[PDB]
């Protein structure tokens, strides 16, 4: 089998992405935002506290005749982004781009953070990552990829975001058409749980290449590309008025730049993002100071090849018996 899906910016700067997912017979239509950096489909529903919905589409399982509550089961997680969700734990069946399984836990939110609920576009997540950080207690379950995986042509799935525009995660193929050159497959570590992978280095602009080892995780869950702050120093350096501010949390610009772009390695492959993904607005309505793109992972504990970074490629995660991911570009 395979599956294919249009992923849609939720809004003009690609703050995430959204994917239709059909869950439950009849099918409810949610839209969820896949994430390559965590590994729980979880969804706004009818138990979810009513002051924590404020316009997003919610499962009802008591409408679903496939749902059947998985006795005892509960979820909590906690995001990079401080926010968090929690609840207790159905199974339904659940399609993407016509590629359906069949006992799919659903993860029913309780309660969810308000960053959840002030995004009225996000029905939930889906996650992709390894079912190894699958928080559900005391019987971990499997994501969605991993219970598709057998039944898939192959046991892969891409991810090809678009720049201010949809773009496409397809399952169990690919797509020859939809990228450029070569694809090129670098070594994964699942030892954290996640797409974990080495950068052969950067270069800023027209700037000679850098050689140096970057391990950091592609997460398609995260909007920005988060790098060591020698990296991401050297890169702000050559945009005229760019400091890095306690005040608003990371790199600001002046809106009137024209940012130079950022070169990312994979082996011996190089992928080009573009000043412009680097833009993400005004930091308040109105301003001129604009918020950067590439930020410091200082702060966080691992480097981020965030949406700003993958956007720039179509990206392969080969889930065979040793993962990899491939790098194109497009």
């Amino acid at each position: 089998s395979t599956g294919s899906a249009t992923t849609t910016p939720i809004d003009s700067l690609d703050d995430a992405y959204i994917t239709p997912v059909q869950i439950g017979t009849p099918a409810q239509t949610l839209n969820l935002d896949f994430d390559t950096g965590s590994s729980d489909l979880w969804v706004f529903s009818s138990e979810t506290t009513a002051s924590e919905v404020d316009g997003q589409t919610i499962y009802t399982p008591s409408k679903s005749t496939t749902a059947k509550l998985l006795s005892g089961a509960t979820w909590s997680i906690s995001y990079g982004d401080g926010s968090s969700s929690s609840g207790d734990v159905y199974t339904d069946t659940v399609s993407v781009g016509g590629l359906t399984v069949t006992g799919q836990a659903v993860e029913s939110a309780k309660k969810v953070s308000s960053s959840f609920t002030e995004d009225s576009t996000i029905d939930g997540l889906l996650g992709l990552a390894f079912s190894t950080l699958n928080t559900v207690s005391p019987t971990q379950q499997k994501t969605f990829f991993d219970n598709a995986k057998a039944s898939l042509d192959s046991p892969v799935f891409t991810a090809d975001l678009g720049y201010h525009a949809p773009g496409t995660y397809n399952f169990g193929f690919i797509d020859t058409t939809a990228y450029t050159g070569s694809i090129t497959y670098t070594a994964v570590s699942t030892k954290q749980g996640f797409w974990e992978w080495t950068s052969t280095g950067y270069a800023v602009g027209s700037g000679t290449f850098k050689s140096t080892s970057i391990d950091g995780i592609a997460d398609t869950g995260t909007t920005l590309l988060y790098l060591p702050a020698t990296v991401v120093s050297a890169y702000w350096a050559q945009v005229s008025g760019a400091k890095s501010s306690s005040s608003v949390g990371g790199y600001v610009f002046p809106c009137s730049a024209t940012l130079p772009s950022f070169t990312f390695g994979v082996g011996s492959a190089r992928i080009v993002i573009p000043g412009d993904y680097i833009d993400f607005g005004p930091i308040s309505t109105g301003s001129s100071s604009c918020f950067g793109g590439i930020q410091s992972s200082a702060g966080i504990g691992i480097n981020i090849f965030g949406d700003v970074a993958l956007k720039a490629a179509f990206v392969v995660f080969n889930g065979a018996t040793t993962p990899t991911l491939g790098f194109a570009s497009k």
